[PDB]
């Protein structure tokens, strides 16, 4: 095994590799949304900037797991990054609802990884998940929930409320 | 012929004079729109500013073509500048739709000039068109398309949406 | 079609989408290399930094193609990003040789795109390829070729020469 | 008991005292290494500086545990600090291999402390271990592992490679 490996279970190593792929997939989804909202027949630049930033954040989360794998003496295994199943994202609200679902999907998998780390008595990994992932994930979910509520107030259908809400994201 | 002339076809010289007139005409159209939107019974200061700037840009494009004609040793021939097609431009959306049509008419004419320069093996002129005209033309068309989409979302009829959209242009 | 689409052939639209996928794949390959060179049993921080930067460059090339598709009125269709061919890249020289072959594969694909654009008389797209892709591609291939020659001089096998060469990349 | 003591198990108090002694011992080992590498017949100033800093870090880790014992209402009991196992540490690689083994011994002891704290439901102490000890310990082990790999590449025997590697630590 690696000269550095200590108290690092194979199940945690394997789960971290799966989580890297999920972070990269979420990155890919947000990239798709970011460019969709720059279509000339969509033209929502506030939503575009919001999802560009979200895509960068997910990519950095993925890289932090890659750095972590190396720190612990595990071996990174990268797999194909699936395209989003559905790339016509609809209105701003429909994309925000899709982002909320994805954030909770990622959160569920991070909590499952935490429960693998806990069961294997790996406090270095539970600390990583708590400090570097679970905190930002709860904040991200609350932010998107807020946004969905504000947009439902402004008016979620194609119309003036959506035009106005988009400006607050710029 | 001019002491500087080299590889400059008379068809390209003639087409440059045509484009100078077209740019000056587009300048004139946007000037008409600019002051239409400063009428007391129209009063759309963002649209007025957008079209004032558009009118200056077209004028500078025409002067760059005049400078180019002299650079290559062609002879500038100025013609009458036609009156704008309209004296009243309608709503903001109707003016943007006329501007989109006009921008696409100019683009077609520039692409036709590129074809003439290419058929006459004039790479100095194809470089001029690609770098100084065709690039800005696609960006301008994309911007106006975005604007039309944004205005249709806010509410394209005379109303609060048009009043609010106008502020983003100011 | 899009309100902005003009002189944009369906074959160039489709080839742009393929190239977006290829640029994202190359980004993924360099990301794999970057973190491989941070393994505790590899520990080549100069190579790691070099491929991290290359990975960012390829992602930005992909995003520029996505912006371009929207500028022309095309539709971005994202496809799955294949996993890198290798998880272990070998010596520094072997990774550089793999990078050179990939850079030449991408360059061949860009040149085929240019030929498609030229045959369809699309000078806006030929200008894009020449200015934003083909120029950097030749410079990248020349830089990697230089690096391979330098590393062959320093000593390309695992040893003091590779250790010293790695420092010039840091 | 102390007026401040709350949820502080006698077994964790005793284990803190043992760990203070272990951190002081590791500080002593690195101090021995530091001045060994300043012998006129060794003369490795980069290795000397590296272990001087490691010796200071371990003393600060011990002092933080002493502060902690007082914070919780425990009683510091200091024990004799054993002399280092070796007075002569050999080559740079041999000292690094001894440092890696010591870092992993300390890490194992910290993980056992964490398990004691967890079994006694002491989250203030598990947080201390995770944030102030286990994180730096993994980073130190990864850094030393990197150094061993780099030195094996440069050439770990007495020779030009060791001379060059020593410079990267200075
Ligand atoms: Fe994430
Ligand atoms: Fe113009
Ligand atoms: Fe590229
Ligand atoms: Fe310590």
């Amino acid at each position: 095994a690696s000269q550095v490996r200590q108290n690092y279970h194979e199940d945690c190593e394997a789960s971290i590799n799966k989580q890297i792929n999920m972070e990269l997939y979420a990155s890919y989804v947000y990239l798709s949304m970011a460019y969709y909202f720059e279509r000339d027949d969509v033209a929502l630049p506030g939503f575009a900037k919001f999802f560009k930033e979200s895509s960068d954040e997910e990519r950095e989360h993925a890289q932090t797991f890659m750095k972590y794998q190396n720190k612990r003496g595990g071996r990174i295994v990268l797999q194909q990054i699936a395209a989003p199943s559905m790339q016509e994202w609809g209105t701003g609200l429909e994309a925000l609802q899709a982002a909320l679902d994805l954030e909770k999907q990622v959160n569920q998998s991070l909590l499952e990884l935490h429960s693998t780390a806990s069961g294997n008595n790996d406090p270095h990994l539970t600390k990583l998940l708590e400090d570097e992932y679970l905190e930002e994930q709860v904040d991200s979910i609350k932010k998107i929930g807020d946004m969905i509520t504000k947009l439902k107030r402004a008016g979620p259908h194609h119309g003036l409320g959506e035009y106005m809400f988009d400006k607050e994201l710029n």
